[PDB]
């Protein structure tokens, strides 16, 4: 098939990169890096986002594999000295591919724009206070006043979802997780603390009360916001999809990066 | 159809209850707590959860009502000033049924038994110190030190795990929450932390490292068990089902419980 | 004796600022807002704090004074009813001195700047990624990664600390506390997540990994430092004086605020 | 001086014990369980907590050692390599002592009994509903439910206390810390939640609402107390006091025990 590697570009990566070129190169494998069919990053998991943003287009059409020269990662969870039984077996194809829910996030403005997370969305003020109206399904929630928000997507729970006290969920739940960031709560102010867990079709609106300037996060890009009238969070119809070669669990995963290896 | 009143016990929901019994009489409902097809629970969240283990080998056949005489609850959400508007909405029939998720417990022993929850099922140790191994789909995950686990269903997200710091969820997801008590991380000793939310048909198992006495909680029951092997949780195949005459999210119960109402 | 009278601006403090006025227009009292010697906040705890850094040069020769116009504050602890009775009071004397303890921040540059809190200071990273040295009187202790870190003053655990799970001090305690904001933990990065408190005379130092370049704030003030080699953080020798006329304990003050009144 | 020496009882601690005796043979050392003035404790913290606990009634007259056959102890910080040494600059004396404060439990009962803690004090229910009014200084400060309560000295908050979400202080500090285990949080309960650092000749008082039995423990012993009328928590007026020999800062026994080694 068509396929593309995107590497860290450190030394260790651009090499193997090369050499799993060139192992294609013995196989009916085209290099195209505009209509690829499968997608290999080389590097860490922040390597790996910037792959799924590469082609966040195409994700349909589209089967990502990750491969760490550092630490093991979530999303780049296979080892550099298994290159050569991947490029292999990816050639061979009989490969299942296994999809992860993604999260959409829309920004509206005053006087509309969309965006996929596949670790998370954020928000936060623009230096001041934070100060947001909590809508879910159309049914005023809260008013939250603190350092920000942050919804994210099953297999981002591992990552500042996990950081912000939030629970870790299995990637086959098609669902989203709401944290608070620094909430404040006294006599007057009021939030639910707790982590929220969303199905899908449910929609969380945030609406601005004063400041209407905010800094929006998807993955790693993060940009200031102005005039925003409503950022809207629901968990997409578009799934992104994995090339599986053999098991390795998401509890396995979860146990080999926090607990030990 | 045929019915069955479950009361406090105190002097306002007896009499609710005799009153509710007088409504009934003036149609074709029959009073039987053998064999109901509602049941109408009087008090608090306590006496609902006493109703779905009174009549928990018939919970296909039976859908509930709760009516709170104190506070507002997650499972009895009518006010008693609508016991009336209920009686005969629930005679003329013409509602639909909501079904939540539950949990299913076996406790297996040395030389097995089975329970359902509508809230948690928790486990502690017998006065001296609580050692489980954790075994997520025969995968040992972690080695847990610390006051015990709770294992929560969706509906039961807002109870005791709430406390412990667990995501609350929508009950339209099929998943179960663990919640850590008072874990003990150090140099030797380690867990995850987090709470994990496990989808449908994941297992997961607590087997004994010394003391084979635990504490075991199923909702409101508590029971010390000797000789245990295992203890294995997962999605109970079985679901409570909810009479539901107007719209009543669990967003807004939510909203109502802990934010303001 | 000297004494001015700062206020909110709005038109409730502007009024009691001026009926207070009148009245110490009755004693031998002269509004002098260069060298006072009792400072009256009339607003908010944020009007206090600028009143505090309005004089901070002048700690030893001042008394501090708040009345709260909106809600209940930890240093505005006055209610505006009771202005008449404070202005025959303060100028009748005979009232005791309460202290409560300061933090230093010290920042050094590359190729050095003081500044006092009364509440906390915080760091955190110029939008990219924050990581920081954490160094214990000259011990290194942890390599923090994450969004910030916040040290607060005995007083100041009931604001910014609180929210991010940091203890409440009594502020007859000598102390500061450390606390973590959304700290990254697994197989390669590790904190100790606890929040910290250091007595008297322990100095921690954050020095910097790669960027050098951070966001400092100090109480309400949040300015971007450049260059920064060191931030220090200590128990600072000064102390902020309050007048105080009847017992109004910290704890009930605490429950108040947060509890019930 | 007079000395002796508790052992964990294991093989490799019974014999380190022994080789001590004889090391001390060597001097004007007579080994004394009787009336020591040195108490040597090899094992783990949980040995040292019965050798404080063994002498607790001449705790002025006594300096504590503590070495460590397994893990890096708080309180056992003496490698069993350093045996030798240690017998030695012990004979010949020379060495300063070093003093951490001690927490008082009292226990009123109906129709009064105290305990010093090194660690902590704990109060939890008899298996049912925990709920206890707080008092601080005579002010009704909270109502409690949930699982229990926790006051810790400030050595011990690296212990229970650290489990429980509290603040490591250093033991410089002459004070306590109270956590809670699982408070309820809704409409109509309400704790803190926060943890709670009191000074010393500060009162924490906890008086029974409905039961008045309840499970108390002190360090490792746990007794249940039946008739219970209130439970007074204050700093102790006595020290536990150490033996030093060298430079082992509390920071780095933190990070050498959770951070790294
Ligand atoms: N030597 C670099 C040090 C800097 C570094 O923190 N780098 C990101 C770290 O995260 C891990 N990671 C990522 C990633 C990434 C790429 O950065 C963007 C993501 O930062 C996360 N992020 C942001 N601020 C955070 C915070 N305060 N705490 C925790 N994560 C935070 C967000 O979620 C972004 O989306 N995804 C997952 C995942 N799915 N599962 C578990 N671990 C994951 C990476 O292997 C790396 O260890
Ligand atoms: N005046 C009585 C004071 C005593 C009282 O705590 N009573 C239970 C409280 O809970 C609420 N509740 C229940 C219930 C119940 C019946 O008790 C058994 C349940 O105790 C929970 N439980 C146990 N220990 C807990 C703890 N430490 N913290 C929080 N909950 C805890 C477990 O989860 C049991 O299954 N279910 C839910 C729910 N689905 N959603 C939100 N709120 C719920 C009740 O209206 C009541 O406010
Ligand atoms: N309607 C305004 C909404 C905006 C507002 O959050 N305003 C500050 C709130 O705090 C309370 N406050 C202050 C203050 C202040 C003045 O702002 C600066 C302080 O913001 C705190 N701050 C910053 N970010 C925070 C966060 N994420 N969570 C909690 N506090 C946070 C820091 O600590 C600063 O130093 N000091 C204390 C105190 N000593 N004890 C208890 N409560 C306190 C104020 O009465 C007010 O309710
Ligand atoms: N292989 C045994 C596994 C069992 C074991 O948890 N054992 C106790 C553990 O604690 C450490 N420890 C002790 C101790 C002790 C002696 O037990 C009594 C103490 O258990 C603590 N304890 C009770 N339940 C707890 C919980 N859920 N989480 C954390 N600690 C808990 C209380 O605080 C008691 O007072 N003191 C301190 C201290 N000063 N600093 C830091 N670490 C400390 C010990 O080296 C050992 O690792």
């Amino acid at each position: 098939m068509k396929y593309m590697i995107t590497s860290k570009g450190d030394e260790k990566s651009d090499l193997l990169r090369l050499n799993m070129i060139a192992g294609f190169g013995e196989y009916d494998m085209e290099y195209d890096d505009v209509e690829p069919e499968i997608v290999i990053s080389i590097g860490g998991d922040g390597t790996f986002l910037s792959a799924f943003h590469q082609y966040e287009e195409r994700l349909d059409e589209i089967a990502f594999i990750g491969i760490h020269t550092g630490h093991l990662g979530f999303y780049a969870d296979w080892r550099p000295a298994e290159a050569d039984k991947l490029v292999k077996l990816l050639a061979k194809g009989e490969y299942q591919k296994v999809s992860y829910p993604l999260l959409k996030t829309t920004v509206k403005y005053g006087i509309e724009a969309t965006y996929l997370a596949l670790n998370e969305s954020t928000v936060k003020s623009s230096g001041g206070p934070f100060v947001v109206d909590v809508v879910i399904n159309d049914i005023h929630f809260e008013r939250f006043r603190g350092d920000g928000l942050c919804m994210s997507t099953p297999s981002g729970t591992t990552a500042y979802n996990k950081s912000l006290g939030g629970a870790l969920m299995h990637p086959s739940i098609e669902a989203m997780q709401l944290t608070e960031m620094a909430s404040i709560n006294n006599r007057v102010y009021r939030t639910i603390g707790s982590p929220l867990v969303f199905p899908k079709h449910h929609v969380v609106s945030l609406q601005p009360v004063n400041d209407k300037d905010f800094q929006i996060s998807v993955d790693h890009l993060s940009i200031l916001h102005r005039d925003v009238q409503e950022i809207r969070y629901e968990v997409s119809a578009k799934k992104i999809h994995f090339a599986r070669f053999r098991s390795f669990p998401f509890w396995r995963r979860v146990h080999d990066s926090f607990i030990e290896d």
